[PDB]
């Protein structure tokens, strides 16, 4: 079951964060796995991308976001 690629990068063309297919997909695979709307993995991120500076996005970025913000609030964990 899918959050649907193309609905995300709909949100990632409004704030310039520049992501190859692979790493769109990295963030429907969050929104399946926590089961979460993706306006909570495109906004949350773009705080971390303008904390390390970067105009571009890569696989370490997209697997470090699971650590700089997601499992810190986790629910399912409690």
């Amino acid at each position: 079951m899918s959050a649907s690629a193309q609905q995300l990068a709909e949100e990632l063309q409004i704030f310039g964060l520049d992501c190859e297919e692979a790493l769109i997909e990295k963030l429907v695979e969050l929104c399946v796995q926590y089961g979460q709307n993706e306006e909570g993995m495109v906004g949350e991120l773009i705080a971390f991308c303008t904390s390390t500076h970067k105009v571009g996005l890569t696989s370490e970025i997209l697997n470090s976001f699971e650590h700089e913000f997601l499992s810190k609030r986790l629910s399912k964990a409690r």
